[PDB]
């Protein structure tokens, strides 16, 4: 098949910017897909170039309400495997009902319910003409999805995994790591609180960067505050 | 008239604590008493003392959903002043329907709307045994402030008059300087970006401290991270 071409294509527009990760979960008390195409709003007239976003309701929602690129995901926990950012094929093909340009997903070692293979997840997302990004932990796992196929890798996972790195601040040496070694677009992703650290990760040869909680996640944000005290 | 007592009175549950802003006016992506209930909800998870908000609707849905103290202000605007924190009687009644126990009001040395005399208002907000803050630009109005009988003073509108320090940075000087000068509680407000400036404005003695776009308007936090790009 055929389609228009676009001028503008997602791993160019977010190249040296920020991408808002714009999610709030059940637990959380933002939690509603007109909340969170508020906050996506907000985001873009702070210059945001766009969004990763959670769930079929609030991609559709930030996509009709600010019209940027986004990277969805579906959180979903399943009862045999570890790993829970689009974890499966139903996760796949529900995200491709949206018009989401990229899809992420857990890409770490660890095995996915059903025993699924990652990368026929990939093929999916790629039949269809979207974008794949990889949510690794490590290295060694950042390596093997450029070889999977996927189109960029992020570090959203590292220190999310027992095997990875244990921190409570952005993983700089994973992304220093990563950089030198693969050819496709680094995302620094996690833990990242302040200017100076976005302006580090970029300085460090991330692509671009996502940042979501110290936008987005008051409750978080209130915390970092109220500890000092 | 008589009432029943309450343990928890407002400037002790705040004195050494946080209190948040959850403003979003009528410009703002985040207008809403809806979001700004959850904004409260989520400072209040996060541990903050009480809330600063403004308009009544919004002060009554924060009051239902979090229970915290409530600093009320109305911000409206009047052709014969440049005063806009709760300028007159009017506003003071607006705020004293709902139950908010502390009243912001703009303390500057200008004129109000009608020639009013914002020692009246102190005086209104205190028959209905509320207590008043007086939003200051500079120190002799936050010295004023305490002889018109003010409960606190905040340092709320230094930088946002045409003849106090302008600066994109907290005022922690004016801060210093009250505090050698007053004997009400002397609270810090206005561009506490970090925890680290937090901190620091009670090390040099504010009773308390408002934070409010660093936690509550995404926009602004996000323009904060992409201004450093
Ligand atoms: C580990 C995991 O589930 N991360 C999720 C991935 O979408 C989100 O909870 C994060 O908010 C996002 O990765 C951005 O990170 P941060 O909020 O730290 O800036
Ligand atoms: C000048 C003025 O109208 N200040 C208002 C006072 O209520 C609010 O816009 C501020 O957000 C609040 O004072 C807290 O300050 P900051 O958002 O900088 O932490
Ligand atoms: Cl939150
Ligand atoms: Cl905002």
């Amino acid at each position: 098949g055929s389609s228009h071409h676009h001028h503008h294509h997602m791993l160019d527009v977010v190249k040296g910017n920020l991408i808002v990760s714009c999610q709030a979960l059940s637990d959380e008390p933002l939690h509603s897909s007109f909340i969170m195409g508020r906050m996506a709003i907000a985001a873009k007239q702070g210059g945001a170039a766009a969004i990763r976003a959670q769930g079929v309701n609030d991609i559709n929602e930030i996509k009709e309400v600010t019209k940027l690129p986004i990277i969805g995901i579906i959180a979903r926990n399943y009862d045999d495997s570890e790993i829970y950012i689009t974890p499966t094929m139903k996760e796949v093909d529900e995200l491709l009902k949206t018009d989401c340009e990229m899809i992420a997903l857990d890409a770490t070692k660890r095995k996915r319910p059903n025993g699924e293979n990652v990368k026929d997840l990939v093929d999916a997302i790629h039949a269809k003409g979207r974008l794949a990004m990889a949510d690794i932990s490590t290295l060694e796992e950042g390596i093997e999805a450029e070889k999977l196929g996927f189109d960029c890798v992020s570090t959203t996972l590292s220190g999310y995994t027992p095997y990875s790195k244990q921190s409570n601040s952005v993983d700089f040496e994973l992304l220093e790591e990563l950089v030198k070694t693969v050819k496709i677009p680094v995302i620094c992703e996690g833990r990242i609180n302040t200017p100076e650290e976005l302006k580090k990760a970029l300085d460090l040869g991330a692509y671009s960067a996502v940042v979501g909680g110290a936008i987005t996640r008051p409750q978080q944000i209130t915390k970092r505050f109220t500890d000092i005290l």
